């Protein structure tokens, strides 16, 4: 971001060439260029980069994206004056409050209305239950009664709250995010009543924003439900067109979900005055307004000045009636979640492809970010049989407290014949009793013998070999902005593993498949923003790359797939090797660790472990900023460990409970 100038983001729908005359006339009156641009998936990408120093000066967006970007620190606090706060209605200052804070400004009111062409029908539906008739007869003349984007849940929302659906519960001055309304009663029977158009025939599952778009505009469907931004096209196409309520569904109105157009300041822009200026003092004034509006309507805006001039408009009062009718968007963090939930269960209810109650129920758990498990996915019980063939493999990735771990599964079991660790000695002999054979493979007994920090990938294709059986494989994780931190403090020490082989479909990686980040013997001294900036750090995700099959993308090698297949083939692959293992523990519950591993093995420790909180990465001094980009360097890793810390938790209180009930049910002889 250059200090002088400002970028600014806004979305392709929105009247971008217009926001540019704006940014024309402060640069005529201040010497400050405003450069506009709508890139593709803009509120995806805007966390992505404004983490690090990339990004806009200013991010439009409806305000339901801002809670999660403040969330994580990517907004500058706004601190406008009294006088301009009087400006605008407070109903919309309201939209961008997120956790007391104003988050950023608010542009103007959108919700969604029934346009239509009234060439074809000069008095449109007000029940949906009407809609099957009309289009038969519409049909006989060669044309549709609706058509309207299926592919995004923001405008099937309308109809899916209309009976019931909720996204979150808003309960004691909160939404509650565990209480999410996707697969109630009336979610399912505005649903099912979409479902039912497309199976009949009066709409197509496959209609998209474009699709919808070119056939109102041709006069090919009398009907569309669509936003302010809209009406521009259809002024374009010269269609004699209204606006006005959607329709009903059971009696009931259709209840879209509100947006408010907001406009952020980055945090790490250099720029923050300036861009407070063009916001306060040239967008939301009646000019700037008018020029973006003459672009493409904004709906009803959020300067009193310039709403009032334009409140006769019989589009802006039909706006404002489904808007009443409606509910204002949450802008909590859960927001993204609940849509992307939405998303999908409505496309494959829609497709017929999955019934209206399972889709609902897969966005009920996704919403509310739940973890269904099989009783087979917390039952790990393993008969170890030391005397047999058994072999516990100990896959250790950097910075999961595995020294500890490891010197625990050497020093600190219970054994007949325990490792025998001599004095001074680093590793230790792990032999079955009266045999020369090892019943542990890790760092402290064999060595690093299938390379250094040996990974899935080269475990489970070294491990059998070099031992000849049962191999129980274990791990530990932990949190990822703890464990990268821990790492890059163990780089700036002096740690590369430089020696580690990395192999996979028998070969280990080229320079160019794996460059170093650093010059030199090490990369000692490093500090937090330069590790951060090596595109090819292996402490990038490190838990999932160690515990995927990396055969699956092409091993090391970047170029033979995209990253939009190769991350969630990681990400699958390491969730199910993790859950597929005889164990693992998390660095954050050492006891917990100690309790499953014992009750998982039948086995018992010498000494408990402990917990240490005052960790090397506990004492870095974190920005909210710093840590948003860690957690997106990081993403598969996030995403793994949340996934490892909901299965952990439910294996303990599932191993837990079974051994207090065995307990009683012995009491209950006695
Ligand atoms: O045996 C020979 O061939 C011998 O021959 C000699 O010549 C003759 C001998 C005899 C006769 N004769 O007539 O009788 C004639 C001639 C010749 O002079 C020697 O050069 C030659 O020796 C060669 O072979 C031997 C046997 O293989 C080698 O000795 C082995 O390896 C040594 C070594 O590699 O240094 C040494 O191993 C011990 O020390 C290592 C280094 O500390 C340990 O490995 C390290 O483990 C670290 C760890 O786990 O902590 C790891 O650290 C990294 O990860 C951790 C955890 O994440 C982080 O904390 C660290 O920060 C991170 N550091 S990093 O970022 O820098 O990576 C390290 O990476 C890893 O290197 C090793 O575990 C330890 N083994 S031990 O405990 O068992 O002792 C030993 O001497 C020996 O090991 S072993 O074979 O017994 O297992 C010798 O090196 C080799 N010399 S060479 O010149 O040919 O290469
Ligand atoms: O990977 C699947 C898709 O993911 C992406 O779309 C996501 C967004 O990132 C989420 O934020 C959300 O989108 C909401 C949006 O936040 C909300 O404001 C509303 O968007 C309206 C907008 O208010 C209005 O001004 C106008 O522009 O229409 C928008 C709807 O098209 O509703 C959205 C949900 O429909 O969820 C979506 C996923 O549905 C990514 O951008 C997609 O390209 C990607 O396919
Ligand atoms: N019992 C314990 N409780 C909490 N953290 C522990 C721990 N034992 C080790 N760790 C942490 O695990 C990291 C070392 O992992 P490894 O042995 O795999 O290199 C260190 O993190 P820090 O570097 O942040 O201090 C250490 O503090
Ligand atoms: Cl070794
Ligand atoms: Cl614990
Ligand atoms: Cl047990
Ligand atoms: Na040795
Ligand atoms: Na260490
Ligand atoms: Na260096
Ligand atoms: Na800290």
């Amino acid at each position: 971001i250059e200090e002088g100038k400002l970028v600014i983001w806004i979305n392709g729908d929105k009247g971008y060439n217009g926001l540019a005359e704006v940014g024309k006339k402060f640069e005529k009156d201040t010497g400050i260029k405003v450069t506009v641009e709508h890139p593709d998936k803009l509120e995806e990408k805007f966390p992505q980069v404004a983490a690090t120093g990339d990004g806009p000066d200013i991010i439009f967006w409806a305000h339901d994206r801002f809670g999660g970007y403040a969330q994580s620190g990517l907004l500058a606090e706004i601190t406008p004056a009294a006088a301009f706060q009087d400006k605008l209605y407070p109903f919309t200052w309201d939209a961008v409050r997120y956790n007391g804070k104003l988050i950023a400004y608010p542009i103007a009111v959108e919700a969604l209305s029934l346009i239509y062409n009234k060439d074809l029908l000069p008095n449109p539906p007000k029940t949906w239950e009407e809609i099957p008739a009309l289009d038969k007869e519409l049909k006989a003349k060669g044309k549709s009664a609706l058509m309207f984007n299926l592919q995004e849940p923001y405008f099937t929302w309308p109809l899916i709250a209309a009976d019931g659906g909720y996204a979150f519960k808003y309960a004691a001055g909160k939404y509650d995010i565990k209480d999410v309304g996707v697969d109630n009663a009336g979610a399912k029977a505005g649903l099912t009543f979409l479902v039912d158009l497309i199976k009949n025939k009066h709409m197509n599952a496959d209609t998209d924003y474009s699709i919808a778009e070119a056939a109102f505009n041709k006069g090919e469907t009398a009907m569309t439900i669509n936003g302010p931004w809209a009406w521009s096209n259809i002024d374009t196409s010269a269609v004699n067109y209204g606006v006005t309520v959607l329709p009903t569904f059971k009696g009931q109105p259709s209840k879209p979900f509100v947006g408010v157009l907001s406009a952020g300041i980055n945090a790490a822009s250099p720029n923050k005055e300036l861009a407070k200026e063009f916001l306060e003092n040239y967008l939301l004034t009646d000019e700037g307004l008018e020029a973006v509006n003459k672009d493409k309507p904004l709906g009803a805006v959020a300067l009193k000045s310039y709403e009032e001039e334009l409140a006769k408009d019989p589009r802006i009062a039909a706006t404002m009636e489904n808007a009443q009718k409606g509910e204002i968007m949450p802008n909590i963090p859960q927001m993204s979640a609940f849509w992307y939930a939405v998303r999908t269960a409505v496309i494959n209810a829609a497709s017929g492809r999955q019934t209206v109650d399972a889709a609902l129920a897969a966005a009920q758990t996704n919403a509310a970010a739940k973890f269904n498990f099989t009783e087979r996915d917390l039952t790990r019980d393993v008969d170890f049989n030391i005397k047999g063939d058994d072999v516990i493999v100990f896959l250790h990735i950097q910075k999961t407290g595995g020294t500890t771990f490891g010197r625990h599964l050497v020093r600190n079991i219970r054994l007949e014949q325990p490792c025998d660790c001599k004095a001074g000695q680093k590793k230790c002999t792990c032999h079955r009793p009266g045999k020369q054979e090892s019943w542990l493979f890790s760092r402290f007994s064999t060595g690093w013998s299938c390379g250094l920090h040996a990974d899935w990938t080269e475990l489970t294709n070294c491990v059998p070999v070099i031992m000849d059986r049962n191999f129980y494989y274990i791990t530990m994780l932990r949190d990822p902005v703890s464990r990268y931190l821990s790492e890059w403090k163990h780089v700036q020490r002096g740690a590369t593993w430089k020696t580690s082989l990395h192999m996979c479909d028998g070969r280990s990686p080229t320079q160019d498949e794996l460059p170093t980040c650093y010059n030199g013997d090490d990369w000692s001294g490093v500090t937090l923003h330069d590790f951060m900036d090596c595109p090819s750090n292996l402490a990038n995700n490190r838990q999932v790359r160690m515990l995927a099959d990396l055969s699956l993308v092409g091993c090391y090698n970047l170029s033979t797939m995209n990253e939009s297949e190769r991350n969630p083939i990681l990400l699958a692959s390491a969730k199910s090797n993790l859950k597929n293992m005889a164990f693992y523990g998390l660095t954050e519950f050492q006891r917990k660790t100690q309790y499953l591993f014992e009750r998982t093995f039948h086995l018992r420790f010498i000494s408990a472990f402990t917990q240490i909180n005052s960790t090397r990465a506990a004492n870095v001094e974190l920005r909210d900023d710093m840590r948003s980009r860690i957690e997106q360097l990081n993403m598969l890793d996030m995403q793994l460990y949340e996934f490892a810390k909901d299965l952990f938790l439910q294996r303990y209180q599932f191993v837990r409970q079974r051994e207090r009930q065995e307990e009683r049910l012995k009491r209950r002889e006695e």
